[PDB]
């Protein structure tokens, strides 16, 4: 019951570019919520998804366990998931998360919020905050 409401950029980054990241890193995932957030870009934008294939690129599939799902193509990488979950695929390839990005998700939080993280490659391009349909 989590749907994507709003995206916000990391430190410098444009909020259109991290709505569309999180659109086509949720085209891989098969959760309900993935496309919960390809709505949220669709409704923004009014954009389409992208095909992997037709880009000869690769979904990366959603697992809750890392809590994480991505895209990866012939000239990018995307992943999205925790803010624990970003930090970690961060530091694998040897990236770091900017305090601004860290600033985003807490108020993404302390709003009511779950905020995702999306970092292209190894580095955070900007913030999800969703609404939860059901409150606890
Ligand atoms: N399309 C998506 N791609 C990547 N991550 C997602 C996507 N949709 C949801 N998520 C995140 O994955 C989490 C769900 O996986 P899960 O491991 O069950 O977390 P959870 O235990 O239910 N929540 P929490 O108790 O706060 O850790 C969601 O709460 C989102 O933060």
């Amino acid at each position: 019951n989590r749907q994507a409401s709003e995206f916000i950029p990391a430190q410098g980054v444009d909020e259109k570019t991290l709505a569309d990241a999180a659109q086509l890193a949720s085209l891989a995932d098969e959760t309900p919520e993935g496309r919960s957030i390809v709505i949220l870009a669709k409704q923004r934008f009014n954009l389409r998804e992208r095909d992997v294939q037709s880009l000869h690129a690769t979904f990366v599939p959603f697992t809750a366990q890392s809590r994480m799902s991505g895209i990866n193509i012939d000239n990018r990488m995307i992943r999205k998931g925790s803010v624990d979950a970003i930090r970690r695929h961060v530091e694998a390839n040897g990236g770091h998360f900017p305090t601004d990005v860290d600033q985003k998700v807490d108020q993404v939080a302390r709003q009511g919020a779950t905020p995702l993280v999306v970092v292209e490659g190894s580095r955070v391009l900007g913030v999800i905050a969703l609404k939860d349909i059901v409150k606890g």
